[PDB]
């Protein structure tokens, strides 16, 4: 039975419930993290910026079924086009907006990966994605405004691969953690 999140500490017990077995309800889960309104005071302590790009910083580690993560976004900073480890992910912005871009996985054949769409990812909205889907690209393309997102993946993985736009070729990537439990973790 699905109940507001009053809190992020809510949240993120009844993701805990959520999780509490092997498979996963997207829908239920996803509307959870839209029904948390952000509250800058509850997750300012995870909020570390980077000037130069954006940085992830782990929350909960959720008894091993998904990793809940803060990404915040300066002015400008974007990711890869990226895939998601034959897991799922789930995309709530706190703060701001970000570009979505969707792209197909590419084929073969070397090819300028085209983009299938683009969305504006506005504060409180959760967006979800996994590999059957597709692969996305996430920009914060605001010049004044940094923006903060909530990730959940399920399972954890902490590499992935990036996408050159060019071509379609992935190269593996190994993600690093700019905190954890609001500790720097240099
Ligand atoms: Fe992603």
């Amino acid at each position: 039975e699905l109940l507001k999140p009053r809190t992020l500490a809510d949240l993120i017990r009844i993701l805990h419930e959520l999780f509490a077995g092997d498979e996963v309800n997207v829908e239920e889960v996803q509307a959870v993290l839209e029904a948390y309104e952000s509250n800058p005071a509850e997750w300012a302590l995870y909020a570390k910026f980077d000037q130069y790009r954006y940085t992830r910083n782990l929350v909960d580690q959720g008894n091993g079924k998904f990793n809940l993560m803060i990404l915040c976004w300066g002015e400008g900073h974007g990711s890869s086009i990226h895939d998601h480890t034959d897991s799922h992910c789930f995309l709530k912005l706190l703060q701001g907006n970000l570009k979505e871009t969707l792209f197909d996985w590419p084929d073969k054949k070397s090819n300028e990966m085209i983009k299938k769409s683009e969305r504006t990812l506005r504060e409180n909205q959760c967006a979800y994605i996994n590999d059957s889907i597709g692969l996305h690209r996430v920009e914060n393309v605001s010049h004044t405004e940094p923006a903060v997102s909530l990730h959940l993946f399920s399972p954890p993985f902490d590499t992935c691969h990036a996408f050159d736009q060019r071509t379609g070729h992935k190269n593996k990537v190994t993600m690093t953690f700019h905190s954890k439990f609001g500790i720097r973790t240099p």
